[PDB]
């Protein structure tokens, strides 16, 4: 199979993401719904943008895409590939990292939290 | 204040460009690399992320992935733009640059993490 | 009650033993890895590093570096230790996998970041 | 020259710490004065652990080693190179992951930090 970006995917924390049509320049849109967040504030559905790479025109093509969170001052990025699993089935297999905001340049060593997401279509 | 509009560059001696901001945070830009883990001849990428406007902070979060045209791989970048009492600017990110593997049991080691801090040209 | 002592394994199906903890949180183990970024024949890695001991808490933290024996890479793994209702462990950690580059404007490339959780053998 | 561990290092956070004598198993011993924290608790003087990779006895080694904080539930684990740098130089170019204590597993997700930190002799 050729793994495709679109369509609406889910992680084991219940977060949940959609991601639209995928353009002749690789470029998307979607939205993310978070589980969890490290605010205290009301979660909402927050936009997200990003790219698949698509030389060679790869059948799991690596991509990227960042969340603009829309209740917190924090951005995440990830990054990953789209896979046929062993099981047939498709993953997205990701990495990213959660940019907080700190008022001083002085704590930005402390601003950068990293960790995996493995999504599977909903 | 801290705009991420403009030219960079950083020590590595890469450069990447930024265009306006939209309202929604949105911007596009290209990267010139001056390294690369590929044997390939390197070409200017283009690049599209946004900026966080929640409570319009003058020195906001962003993020933005770079499609690389001259490799199957992809980078994201996020950090902060920092700015001074002489209003001088930094950006201070940290990246991942995914590599393309072929079999899913070599996702393990497809992940590289750095920083890059940029400055205005 | 979360220990580290025991032999435990991953999805990959690596293997590591951890012996005896110290009352300073100090322990020795082996790796085992299922694969490898290089091509060399792997064999068999002894590992040291530290619980965290402060508030001696049930879900301690801890850290420790592989000193691989066929590469000239290092890797460092650091988590926490869950234990649940039956007293089930499980180890959440992340990790860098550190390259030996020749030169240093290479350096930028050289780290690969990951997860690993490992459940007791 | 060959790039040895052994001896006081400080960052530009004004971090210090001292590495002992790397011994015939690349073993090493030695104390890290953080100058911040992400807790809201007071800094104390750590030890440290940690082997370099003596592999085809490389005269600029990786090494690894793991800060026990003594005065939080965190543990940060560095990882680099001790390169002799452009103008002759000792430097040691790392990578850290900071691990901070959840109460439970579900937190799991955002309990690690990462950055670099680049060290220079005294
Ligand atoms: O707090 C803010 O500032 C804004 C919100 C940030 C939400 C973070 S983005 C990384 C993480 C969290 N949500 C999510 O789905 N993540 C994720 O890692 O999911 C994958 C996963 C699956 C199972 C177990 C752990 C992680
Ligand atoms: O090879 C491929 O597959 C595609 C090309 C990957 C290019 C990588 S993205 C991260 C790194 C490299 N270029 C660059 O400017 N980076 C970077 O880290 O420079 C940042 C820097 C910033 C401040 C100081 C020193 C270096
Ligand atoms: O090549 C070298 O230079 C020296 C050897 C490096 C071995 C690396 S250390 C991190 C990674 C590899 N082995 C292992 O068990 N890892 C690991 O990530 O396992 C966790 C895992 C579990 C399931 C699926 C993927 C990864
Ligand atoms: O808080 C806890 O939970 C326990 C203590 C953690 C101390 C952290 S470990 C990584 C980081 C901090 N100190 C330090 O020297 N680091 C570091 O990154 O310094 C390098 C640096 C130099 C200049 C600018 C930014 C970073
Ligand atoms: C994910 O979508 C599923 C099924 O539609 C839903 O039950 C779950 O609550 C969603 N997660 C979130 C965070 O909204
Ligand atoms: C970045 O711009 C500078 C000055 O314009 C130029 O000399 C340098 O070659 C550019 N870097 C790359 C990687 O093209
Ligand atoms: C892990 O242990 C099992 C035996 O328990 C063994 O079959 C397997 O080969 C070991 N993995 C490696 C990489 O040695
Ligand atoms: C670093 O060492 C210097 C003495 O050379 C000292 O002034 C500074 O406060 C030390 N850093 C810490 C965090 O104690």
């Amino acid at each position: 199979r050729k793994c495709s970006l679109t369509g609406k995917w889910t992680n084991d924390l219940g977060s949940n993401m959609t991601i639209g049509a995928v353009n002749s320049r690789g470029e998307f849109t979607g939205t993310y719904i978070t589980a969890v967040t490290a605010t205290s504030n009301e979660i909402k559905e927050s936009p997200l943008h990003g790219t698949q790479n698509t030389i060679n025109k790869r059948t799991q093509p690596t991509f990227g895409f960042t969340v603009n969170w829309k209740f917190s001052e924090s951005t995440t990025v990830f990054t990953g590939q789209c896979f046929i699993d062993r099981n047939g089935k498709e993953v997205l297999k990701t990495m990213w990292l959660l940019r907080s905001s700190v008022n001083d340049i002085g704590d930005d060593w402390k601003a950068t939290r990293v960790g995996i997401n493995i999504f599977t279509r909903l």
